[PDB]
């Protein structure tokens, strides 16, 4: 399905499979905070994208927590990706690691958690 | 006072002080996901920039760590509000904790950790 | 009341009651790490203890994920205390916000999501 | 020596530059009410393991932790948690610890510091 904020922000579904996707994006000018950079909440948005996708490919569910840990900037023209794999899946809930890459380099990392339906 | 992403999302500045800040917005057609309810990725933008705009009324801050609690999801038309107190400031970070709030109810939790440039 | 880790660091229950608790302790020689302060590990049993009281006035439930912000350094006799207040309260799920708190002073923040069986 | 971990029985069986493995035994004074091991002593062993492989770095403080539950472990039980380094700054490190038991993940540690 079509998701509305995705396409909004731009985010690309570049793999899904069980348990796990890739999302991609490109940082615009309307993604950028004060400083000139990447928006945190663009690029939790492009995580918690891949972790929604992978997520669902078990089951319907609703995200309880997430952690965001910001490692470099980004600046706008800048290609990114957001990685997710399954860390854990038990009946009622499923904990997922996305990665936020750059080039190569690791961006940021993401660690989400839900509550399956 | 907002930024390029901010304005993107329809974001608005209510009030600004040190340490605190509170950001506007409505949930709007272009910040639903799959399922009709509120992307994740636009409640958590909403409330990292409070985060963001409280912080740096210390002084220039990079972001470190943030945590986004779910309770609530929100439809299209819901009017929310994202409150931003300091809970700790250190010389060298600082923590704050953002509510999301809509109609009287608290709709996600978020801490957020700084490092003061 | 009390746990039987809870025992062993000496920590007391000071107060219950129907979604919060508060635990009380005092950082001991074997409390402390290396560096001679209180042990990160010692200063989240503490706050996770008073969270798992207050959760288990609602009913029995298991932990999911927990985070702590560490804001201030404790030494050898402080008297510190846990706070846990209820943050969100649903069919399946609850989050509490822990304070630690010596001397008037917020030593460490908590704050922790359960899944309710 | 840590006071701490010995006071828990927490045993270092690595260290490395920006790694570290500790681990420990449930007894019965590390169990909750439920009887299985108490939150306290899992994230214990994970900070522990932390602390050691950030401070390989230089003196560091921690700023936020991170700790996901995914299997419960019984009095007895053996576990190790064993610290990565995920990101190296010059202000800050940040450092995935995972808590193991009998080749399961019983939990899932991200934690980050300042370094002095
Ligand atoms: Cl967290």
């Amino acid at each position: 399905m079509r998701d509305p904020f995705m396409e909004a922000l731009g985010l690309k579904v570049l793999h899904l499979a069980p348990g796990e996707a890739v999302v991609a994006g490109e940082v615009r000018a309307d993604h950028l905070n004060l400083h000139g950079t990447a928006h945190g909440g663009f690029l939790y948005a492009l995580a918690d994208s891949a972790f929604a996708l992978a997520s669902n490919t078990r089951g319907p569910a609703v995200a309880l927590s997430c952690r965001m840990d910001y490692f470099r900037p980004l600046g706008a023209g800048a290609r990114v990706e957001a990685r997710a794999v399954e860390v854990n899946l038990s009946r009622r809930t499923a904990t997922y690691r996305v990665e936020v890459v750059s080039e190569g380099k690791l961006v940021a990392l993401f660690t989400g958690t839900v509550f399956r339906l």
